[PDB]
């Protein structure tokens, strides 16, 4: 009969069901019966039925909801969920919900709807997961997240149930998690997600004053504000950034305050207590800044607080520190290149010291040596819980201990440790302003554009001078020094002595020539051009990178000094904006700013 | 092309094309020579069936197969032109980047 | 009616698309008809929805 049912549902009409009543009574059979539901997935009578409506009129449901609670299955029936991959856990208030039929929600609540089933098929899964909505898998997270507050407020205070805002999917992220994580930048988007974040919070501290709604993390740890920084979406972290509450019952969670005004002056404090941190958990700004792959990566910084706050932590500490540090790397690296120049040519090593002199080199060496294992240890720390400068503390270390095994070649690669050691003071201008910019775009340049340059003559130039070391007749050691002469003529010095084994000489001219005009013409060329076009690309960019290099400059310092020196120089005053609901002070950190306004 | 090249390498200067073969390494040469040969003819064949029914493979096929028509006949010359294909055999490498994004444009 | 060919052996949308025109090309490839009679010649229908995803499949 499962097909007799499935039409008469889909149709619509009230006429079909009559005598399904007495039929289930005499043959005491159930409507979660497996003959009844279909096999695919598990729909029953109800699902079917909803999705399926005219508008928003099906006109059948309350006689199935009636016959239910004849039978005595209405516990196992109105809630009954989906099977398969696909639609696993979904139940009849999802629809409901889903078609936005207030009337029905209603109807299904107060009959026993379980309202906090979670519908985490694989349908409903965030879109890099293989999904296509993903909406906190939960009644009230769908309804907030789909723009209905009517609904999020019936359902929120409802006699029969009520779904409490402090609730978490298997994920851990609540409403306000999934109301962040369908924000999209979109203007249209952003108008309702912020306005429904907002109620839902205030309505939140309104029902429980004790708890904070926003203090509640997902399984990753993240909270609304720090995932939104994490997720790239400037639209809401902007509005929880600068959150203000006129009402004064619910001022205390609000997060930018008035202080003072003078004329057009106006002064105010933003609130900063999870935006910065001093090692005591993570901060957004770390996030924001550390991560990759963030989609408004420059344009997120460019907020009232955080420019001003990376500011005055410039002025207060960051600038004695990074010269104190590139001074110090110099000296370094001077001192590296005496010891490396005054090693006794003569002898073997390791060399015994017997003089003040032999000591000197001495001091120098174990300089260096502290120098490499510091950076080894910092490398490794950073690992377990700079590429280039791991290279040159393992060099250093290799070159020590090949030193004290006895070894010529040690002095070959404590050399090459040398050349390392000054490559990379060019990324000590990162700092700096005026250079940071061009330091910055080389370091760029050079990676990117540079390895697929090389990668693509390594071969070419390879194979083609093999193919004219081919060409001559008077062979390993033949073509080893034919590389050379070739390399030294593609210097522009040298001559072409060795051609006169060749035979058809003329072929072999016209070969080379071709040579020297790609090598010179085309392929250098080519890379004078991408240079040009990437800064133009790049040209408002300029300022994007050199204030993204400055933020990380900065906040590697910060992050290097233990925690009770942070604490020491930890920006902020204390200021007590209120007094909590039992009437005790805030006393919370913030940092002021102010502005002009000449309209106001 | 490698293989190609390892072929052209190990050409043996000494005696006139062509030159017998009555060694393992010898037929090891065979064997890249059949190889690059069957290549040359592969591209041979699908330009003249774009053709009835790629200018750069086209020279590349042609190249290969004179070079191998005047190995069998006896010149020294081929070996100019086997050369010079084998220039061309990479110099058009660089437009099988066109696939990546990166490289391509 | 499009089965019908031209000496060139050609059809509306491929002579639109050999003649570069966007304007006429866009239309044809995304025709949708409501009318139930005539519902068998469109081109692009729509096949579900879920809150603010839809999702239409094209004939191609
Ligand atoms: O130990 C420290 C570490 C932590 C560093 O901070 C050094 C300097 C800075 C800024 O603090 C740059 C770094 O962040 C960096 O990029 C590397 C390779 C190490 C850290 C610092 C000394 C050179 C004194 C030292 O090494
Ligand atoms: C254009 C870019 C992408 C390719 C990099 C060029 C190198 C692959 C060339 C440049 C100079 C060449 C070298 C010139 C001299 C020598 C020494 C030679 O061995 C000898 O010592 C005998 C000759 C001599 O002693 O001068 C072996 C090859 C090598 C390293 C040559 C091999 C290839 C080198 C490093």
């Amino acid at each position: 009969n499962r097909p007799i049912l499935f039409d008469i549902v889909s149709r619509g009409s009230t006429a079909d069901l009559d005598g399904l009543l007495p039929f289930l009574l005499t043959h005491k059979k159930r409507l979660t019966d497996e003959e009844f539901r279909e096999p695919s997935t598990g729909k029953t009578c109800l699902p079917k039925a909803l999705l399926n409506l005219s508008n928003g009129r099906n006109d059948t449901i309350p006689v199935l909801l009636d016959i239910a609670e004849r039978t005595g299955n209405m516990r196992e029936f109105i809630n009954s969920p989906f099977r398969d991959i696909y639609y696993r856990g979904q139940t009849a208030l999802h629809i409901a919900i889903e078609r936005r039929c207030k009337h029905y929600v209603e109807l299904l609540v107060a009959q026993g709807a379980d309202v906090h089933a979670q519908a985490r098929g694989r349908f409903f899964q965030p879109k890099d997961e293989g999904g296509y909505f993903y909406f906190g898998e939960l009644p009230l997270s769908l309804a907030a997240c789909t723009n209905q507050p009517h609904i999020v407020n019936y359902l929120t205070e409802n006699p029969h149930k009520k779904a409490d805002m402090r609730r978490q999917d298997s994920r851990g992220n609540t409403v306000l998690h999934a109301l962040v994580a369908i924000a999209d930048n979109t203007r249209e988007n952003t108008k309702f997600v912020t306005k429904m974040y907002d109620l839902l919070l205030l309505k939140c501290a309104r029902l429980f004053p004790d708890s904070n709604l926003e203090a509640v993390l997902n399984n990753d740890g993240l909270s609304p504000l720090m995932m939104a920084a994490k997720t790239g979406k400037i639209g809401i972290f902007q509005h929880i950034i600068r959150r203000e509450v006129t009402d004064e019952d619910t001022r205390h969670l609000s997060r930018k305050f008035k202080d003072w005004a003078y004329g057009p002056v106006y002064s105010s404090l933003y609130d900063l207590s999870s935006l910065d941190t001093c090692g005591e958990e993570a901060s957004v700004l770390e996030i924001l800044v550390y991560n990759s792959k963030i989609e408004n990566r420059h344009e997120m910084l460019a907020v009232e607080p955080i420019n001003e706050l990376l500011r005055d932590k410039w002025r207060k500490f960051g600038a004695v520190s990074f010269y104190i540090n590139v001074v110090s790397y110099l000296c370094a690296m001077v001192i590296f290149t005496l010891t490396a120049y005054y090693q006794p040519l003569e002898g073997t090593p390791p060399y015994p010291y017997r003089t003040t002199v032999d000591y000197l080199r001495l001091a120098g060496e174990v300089i260096t040596l502290f120098t490499g294992v510091l950076f080894f240890f910092t490398n490794i720390k950073d690992l377990f819980m700079q590429l280039l400068y791991f290279i040159y503390s393992v060099l250093v270390i290799v070159s020590a201990a090949l030193y004290l095994a006895g070894i010529e070649a040690y002095l070959a690669v404590m050399v090459f440790a040398l050349v390392l050691g000054w490559m990379n003071a060019l990324y000590f201008t990162r700092g700096l302003k005026l250079t940071g910019t061009y330091s910055i775009m080389i370091q760029k340049i050079l990676f990117k554009d540079l390895f697929r340059f090389l990668l693509v003559y390594l071969l070419f130039m390879i194979g083609y001078a093999s193919a004219l070391v081919s060409l001559l007749n008077p062979d390993s050691e033949t073509f080893s020094t034919f590389l050379l002469d070739l390399f030294k003529l593609t210097i522009g010095m040298g001559d072409l002595e060795m051609l006169s084994s060749t035979k058809y000489p003329v072929v072999f001219i016209i070969l080379l020539v071709t040579y020297i005009i790609l090598t010179f013409v085309l392929l250098l060329n080519m890379l004078i051009a991408l240079m040009g076009e990437t800064v133009g690309q790049v040209s408002k960019e300029s300022k994007h990178i050199w204030k993204l290099q400055w933020a990380t400059t900065i906040l590697d310092i910060e992050r290097s000094f233990p925690v009770f020196l942070r604490k020491a120089f930890r920006s902020g005053e204390m200021v007590t904006v209120g007094k909590s609901s039992d009437g005790t002070p805030d006393r919370r950190w913030c940092f002021r700013v102010d502005e002009v306004n000449w309209s106001h």
